[PDB]
């Protein structure tokens, strides 16, 4: 099952978190399996992205409960002066001094980019695909190629792990 794969291929903290997020909003990961597996993959991106960095470069926001998330956001704005987003972003960058929205899609990167841009308003956008493809505002990719390589590989690995289990097609088509 997809769900097996999720518990089998992701550190529990992440699976724990994905399960909390879904089940609090009345979604079953035993049913919404491809969503379970998508939420995990996003989180891991976000965590990875955060921890590739001025020792402490980024502020993780995705992962946190909504009290904490908006606390950290309200804290950041109140001291840096950067405008408050209408929707919770995944990261803030204390170096480039702006929020980031991390997208991960199984479709093309320019499509998911437009979707993202469309919804937001001054947040940096970065999209990763599972094909080692990415696209980011002003093509400002924000990270030393070194780091961006590691995500791309992980995502590709997750793609390819799904395909070992004949799970890719299901997943690819559920976005
Ligand atoms: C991962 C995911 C699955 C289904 C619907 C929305 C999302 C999602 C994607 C994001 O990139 C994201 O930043 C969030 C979010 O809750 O902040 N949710
Ligand atoms: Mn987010
Ligand atoms: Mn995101």
């Amino acid at each position: 099952a997809m769900e097996d794969f999720v518990r089998q291929c992701f550190n529990p903290m992440i699976v724990e978190l994905a399960e909390k997020a879904m089940k609090e909003y009345g979604e079953d990961p035993k049913i919404e399996t491809n969503k379970f597996a998508a939420i995990c993959t996003h989180l891991e991106v976000c965590f990875m992205y955060s921890d590739f960095g001025l020792k402490h470069r980024f502020e993780i926001i995705e992962g946190r409960d909504r009290i904490m998330a908006w606390t950290v956001v309200n804290s950041i704005c109140n001291t840096t002066g950067v405008e408050k987003p209408k929707f919770l972003p995944d990261l803030y960058d204390y170096k480039e001094n702006r929020f980031i929205e991390i997208g991960v899609t199984r479709r093309e990167v320019h499509i998911y980019y437009l979707e993202k841009a469309n919804k937001i308003e001054k947040t940096h956008i970065h999209i990763f695909s599972f094909t080692g493809e990415e696209m980011a505002t002003k093509a400002d990719y924000t990270l030393d190629e070194e780091s961006r390589a590691r995500i791309k590989t992980r995502l590709f690995t997750i793609r390819q792990e799904m395909a070992s289990r004949s799970l890719w097609d299901s997943f690819r088509q559920s976005e």
